[PDB]
């Protein structure tokens, strides 16, 4: 029950809604989907984890990549692309920033980590997913009781979805958002 899990479930029923396939769905902490635009990333992790130091945030992209060589075999990828958002309340306390500036990059993996920290989250959830309204997020209903009920509605949310990719076919409807930033010296 926290309100990182509520967003955490709320993030897997956009995507998955989004025509993102599961890959893996019913962890309460790890949801994998795959990215339908078969982009330059091939996948999505979403990851429910607090995180005190850079240590451990560097940490996880170690196991995650070697998670993704797996997947590289079966994709047949010459690079496997991951894009691993974690969920957490608030950010690690030291040097965490470089963190999410570096493409962590490991034989053929290549992963670009990113951190949704609760103490922004209203901004920083629409960062990493604009396709998410913050609206969906509103105050008076992002509790950490409510998260309970989010994994609720995301199990007959995957469920519904099977009957929107049928309508879902009739596109009518296009849009981008060319957010892009970088950083320089």
């Amino acid at each position: 029950m926290f309100l990182l899990e509520y967003t955490y479930w709320k993030i897997a029923a956009h995507l998955v809604n989004s025509g993102y396939g599961v890959i893996q769905a019913g962890e309460s902490d790890e949801i994998w989907l795959e990215a339908p635009d078969k982009s330059s990333h091939d996948l999505v992790r979403l990851y429910k984890h607090d995180l005190d130091f850079r240590q451990e945030m560097v940490r996880d992209i170690e196991e995650q990549a070697e998670r993704v060589e797996r997947v590289r075999h079966q994709l047949g990828r010459r690079r496997m692309k991951l894009l691993n958002v974690f969920f957490s309340t608030e950010a690690p306390v030291d040097d965490w920033e470089e963190i999410a500036k570096k493409t962590f990059e490991k034989g053929t993996v290549s992963v670009e980590p990113a951190i949704v920290r609760g103490t922004m989250l209203r901004d920083d959830l629409q960062a990493v997913f604009p396709s998410f309204r913050t609206e969906d997020c509103s105050e008076e209903h992002a509790s950490f009781e409510n998260a309970q009920m989010a994994r609720e509605r995301f199990l007959s949310l995957v469920l519904k979805q099977e009957e929107q990719r049928k309508t879902e076919a009739a596109v009518f409807q296009n849009g981008k958002l060319e957010r892009e930033n970088l950083y320089f010296q």
